[PDB]
DNA sequence: GAGGTGTGGC
DNA sequence: GCCACACCTC
């Protein structure tokens, strides 16, 4: 009646709290990657949606994160964070 | 730079 | 489910 979301694969008894995390984990067993990049010529596929959204910034040149000292811009927040270490 | 992924807010 | 942070790995 009330229980955690479990992976019913024989060799996997792992569990998750969010249903979305289990659905993503199942794709590691089947190898499915339903999130396709429609950019003509790319062909990349991903198991989750967020790496595709992130990947897409490569094509669009979207770089919201900018260093306010040297003016260099990045497409990801983790890239800016690492860059800031250069200004310590 | 970039993908892969654990985790969480909405 | 979507999106994003943060960390890992190459
Ligand atoms: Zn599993
Ligand atoms: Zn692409
Ligand atoms: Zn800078």
């Amino acid at each position: 009646r009330t229980a955690t979301h479990t992976c019913d694969y024989a060799g996997c008894g792992k569990t998750y709290t969010k249903s979305s995390h289990l659905k993503a984990h199942l794709r590691t067993h089947t190898g499915e990657k339903p999130y396709h990049c429609d950019w003509d010529g790319c062909g990349w596929k991903f198991a989750r949606s967020d790496p595709l959204t992130r990947h897409y910034r490569k094509h669009t040149g979207h770089r919201p994160f900018q260093c306010q000292k040297c003016d260099r811009a990045f497409s990801r927040s983790d890239h800016l964070a690492l860059h800031m270490k250069r200004h310590f």
